[PDB]
């Protein structure tokens, strides 16, 4: 079932990723430009999951490297969470997107729930060659992908999950996606800062 049978016998991260490069284990392979993989190293203790690679991820071939990325990367200086300790992925390694004409970007389009289950395989074997002390889920996405389809992000904020399904039973964090974060009202945009900071803390203190 999708892509388990792409995913190698091995907790090598640079062998994972490559191997990731020729998953066919869903559609989205086809338009996409390649495989984003996960960023950082086995060591991490924190690792941190995204919906999908965006229009700056698909070519830099690095999750996190666009707007959403610029205001988590704030969000973690002021955690006093060294991101390059980190590592950090996606619910789903290839981007789904569109573009509508005029428009500056490649615009994404959320994975349907198969997909989702069908890239799972890579998220597990991304855990179980990290051993990470806690998961941080960042948007309903990656949050559904570990903690159930029903699961809602905005009514568990602050609060240490775990669930038995999970390998090794890390601590798990659902937070806001730093993309919500991008747009609205300011007294409303520096309120939802203040409490992704405050999810990231709980996470770095587990
Ligand atoms: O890597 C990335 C970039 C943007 N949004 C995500 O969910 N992940
Ligand atoms: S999104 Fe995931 S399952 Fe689908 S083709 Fe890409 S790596 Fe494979």
């Amino acid at each position: 079932a999708g892509a388990q049978d792409f995913v190698p016998h091995t907790a090598d991260l640079a062998e994972l990723a490559a191997a990731a490069g020729e998953c066919r284990g869903c559609g989205l392979y086809r338009d996409a430009t390649q495989a984003v993989f996960g960023a950082g190293g086995r060591s991490a203790r924190i690792m941190m999951i995204g919906e999908q690679p965006g229009d700056k991820e698909d070519l830099a071939g690095l999750p996190f490297v666009g707007p959403a990325g610029r205001l988590l990367d704030r969000a973690l200086e002021a955690a006093d969470i060294d991101r390059d300790a980190l590592y950090v992925t996606n619910a789903v390694k290839h981007f789904k997107f569109t573009r509508a004409a005029g428009g500056k970007r490649r615009i994404q389009k959320t994975p349907s729930r198969t997909e989702v289950v069908a890239c799972r395989p890579w998220l597990i074997a991304e855990m179980t060659s990290v051993e990470p002390d806690v998961v941080v889920l960042l948007g309903a996405t990656a949050a559904k992908a570990l903690l159930g389809n029903d699961f809602r992000v905005t009514q568990h904020r602050g609060e240490v999950l775990h669930v038995d399904d999970v390998p090794g039973d890390p601590a798990l964090v659902a937070t806001v996606h730093p993309s919500s974060l991008l747009r609205g009202p300011k007294e409303e945009r520096e309120s939802a800062f203040a409490g992704l900071v405050d999810d990231l803390r709980v996470a770095a203190d587990v």
